């Protein structure tokens, strides 16, 4: 006898497991067991991933209900799982979305200058350099302090919550509450701090005193700062780190982008498509009985949308493991989700990666791994796949 197939399959973010293509061909929706012991439906084709993400009866907010089958334990309060819904209900969606575009005057120049400074520091110090801890993550942290309007020197302490806040655990995590309550207290103080007049927190601070928002809670305003910092920094830092591995493993591409930097946006879009940064499928709870493929999903069941299942589906993306800059459907991947919950940071995340890559390739055109790739240490039981260190030379 064997036990029911367990998820996730592997924490390694440098290769896709052969099980994904076997599932997708043979059983593109099938039952699995999560780390909590709950059963769930794992969906792994482009067609069925899109179906689930476009039908709101597969609900994100209902995954927080008491007694539901769970992918992992909550690391935030349960109402926060409906964060963007709560922001829309408070009349804040347009303003939040506006503050996190990469379009603010000076923002791109600030990203380039920050990237170049970080890279000059590594060159001065000499190889090997850790491109996660000393490049991608500080670049994401600096970006988010600037986008929020908060001091750059507060970024490192906020960032050190993230190795716990984004855990994917079978059980509640006591440190996640300690850090959440401290970070909410910090963001509440930011809303009271007259120096904070720019970025997302400067805008929320003004709207908070405007009569049209007088009954929006201070808790929601503070929660927007904590959740957008955390989700944006973990998502951009982890994506850029694993994208740099994919790039370094393709010297030909590396060299093409270095020669013809105008191709960096197309290269980043393919790097998004093939990215393994999400460690788990996106969870949803069925609110009705719904046919998905050969399975009737029942009300109350958990469904997990496997992004690499969609993004490596050869019926949508022929030769899915190859980066091809001339695809006719280049942005149709699911790296930013799809439907109601499509990522509102998508433009920002694209620009962080494009600028980080352009700066790296101009400063370190000969970048290469400084250790055999199998020697990277992949973080486990986490919502992202990331190497603990990314040692390079040039
Ligand atoms: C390369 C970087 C990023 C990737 C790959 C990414 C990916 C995603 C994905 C897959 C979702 C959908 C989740 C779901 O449907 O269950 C999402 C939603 C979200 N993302 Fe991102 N993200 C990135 C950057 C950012 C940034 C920069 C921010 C904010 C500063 C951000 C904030 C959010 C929020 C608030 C949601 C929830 C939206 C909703 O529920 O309507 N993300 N992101
Ligand atoms: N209030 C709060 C904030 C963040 C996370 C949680 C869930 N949890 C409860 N104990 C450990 N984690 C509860
Ligand atoms: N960037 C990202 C990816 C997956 C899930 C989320 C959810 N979120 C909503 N508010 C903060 N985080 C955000």
């Amino acid at each position: 006898a064997t036990v029911l197939l367990e998820v996730p399959f592997s924490a390694r973010g440098d290769r896709i497991p052969d099980a994904v293509a076997e599932l997708r061909t043979r059983e593109p929706i099938r039952k699995v067991r999560t780390i909590t012991g709950a059963e769930a439906w794992l969906v792994s084709s482009y067609a069925l991933c899109t179906q689930v993400l476009e039908d709101r009866r597969f609900s994100m907010k209902e995954t927080a209900a008491a007694g539901a089958p769970r992918l992992n334990a909550l690391t935030v309060p349960p109402e926060v799982v409906n964060n963007m819904g709560n922001i829309a209900d408070a009349g804040l969606r347009k303003a939040v979305m506006k503050a996190i575009t990469p379009k603010a005057p000076g923002l791109e120049q600030f990203l380039r200058d920050t990237a170049n400074s970080l890279l000059d520091n590594l060159i001065t110090e000499g190889a090997p350099a850790d491109l996660r801890n000393d490049f991608a993550d500080p670049l994401a942290t600096a970006l988010h302090c600037k986008v929020l309007g908060i001091p750059q020197e507060d970024g490192p302490k906020l960032f050190r919550s993230l190795s716990i806040a984004f855990m994917s655990s079978a059980d509640p995590i006591p440190a996640a509450k300690i850090n959440w309550d401290r970070d909410i207290e910090y963001m509440a103080g930011i809303l009271e701090n007259p120096n904070i007049t720019t970025g997302l927190m400067g805008e929320l601070s003004r709207l908070r005193k405007d009569p049209a928002y007088s009954h929006v809670s201070d808790e929601l305003f503070a929660t927007i700062g904590v959740t957008f910092f955390g989700a944006g920094v973990i998502s951009t830092g982890s994506f850029l780190t694993t994208a740099l591995i994919s790039l370094i493993q393709r010297p030909q591409l590396r060299n093409l982008l270095h020669e013809k930097p105008e191709l960096i946006p197309a290269g980043v879009e393919e790097l998004l498509r093939i990215n393994l940064s999400f460690a788990d499928g996106l969870p949803r709870l069925a609110t009705a009985d719904i046919q998905v493929g050969d399975v009737l999903v029942r009300k109350g069941e958990l469904v997990l949308v496997l992004l690499e299942g969609a993004n490596f589906d050869p019926e949508h993306f022929p030769n899915p493991g190859s980066i091809e800059l001339d695809r006719p459907n280049p942005t149709s991947h699911l790296a930013f989700g799809r439907g109601q919950h499509f990522c509102p940071g998508s433009a920002l995340g694209r620009r962080h990666a494009q600028i980080g890559i352009e700066a790296l390739l101009k400063k370190m055109p000969g970048v290469d791994l400084a250790v055999p790739i199998d020697q990277l240490v992949w973080r486990t039981r986490f919502q992202r796949r990331i190497p603990e260190r990314l040692p390079v030379l040039w």
